[PDB]
């Protein structure tokens, strides 16, 4: 969820 935001960001 964070990742999407931290990995995927955005
Ligand atoms: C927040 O929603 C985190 C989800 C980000 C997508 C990850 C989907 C892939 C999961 C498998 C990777 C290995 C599991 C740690």
């Amino acid at each position: 969820g964070k990742v999407l935001s931290k990995i995927f960001g955005n």
